[PDB]
RNA sequence: AGCUUUGCGCAGUGGCAGUAUCGUAGCCAAUGAGGUUUAUCCGAGGCGCGAUUAUUGCUAAUACUUUUCCCAAUAC
């Protein structure tokens, strides 16, 4: 997942650098929000897979079409 | 006043393929999906789940017997 993470980190770093180039969000709210988003998307990737049901065999046993 | 371009609908005439089509009050996505090549470069859907003849509807093929009429003198 490291390249998928690197793309996201690069995008959010571009956003933070554009934020900082005008010296706005001096205290650091935007960076904290972007880091929180990055961490949440990282946890989503590593979140354990959902519970998935087993499909039983249908039945051991009707008209059919015909054309081109 | 014709000619013509783009996108969207309604149709008609064809051709091609059934290992693919569709759904997504599930998740993520141009504040970036995905990146094997062309990476100080490209640029959209992707994942999971679900339905199924790997889209779905029709149409057709897989049979003859009920009834309802009857006998009689030109005679003790």
């Amino acid at each position: 997942l490291r390249r998928k993470a690197a793309r996201l980190v690069a995008a959010k770093c571009t956003l933070a650098a554009r934020v900082d180039s005008f010296h706005e969000s001096t205290e650091g709210k935007v960076g904290y929000e972007l880091k929180d988003e990055i961490e949440r998307k990282f946890d989503k990737w590593q979140e354990p897979p959902p519970v998935k049901q087993v499909k039983p065999l249908p039945a051991p046993l009707r008209k059919k079409r015909g054309g081109r």
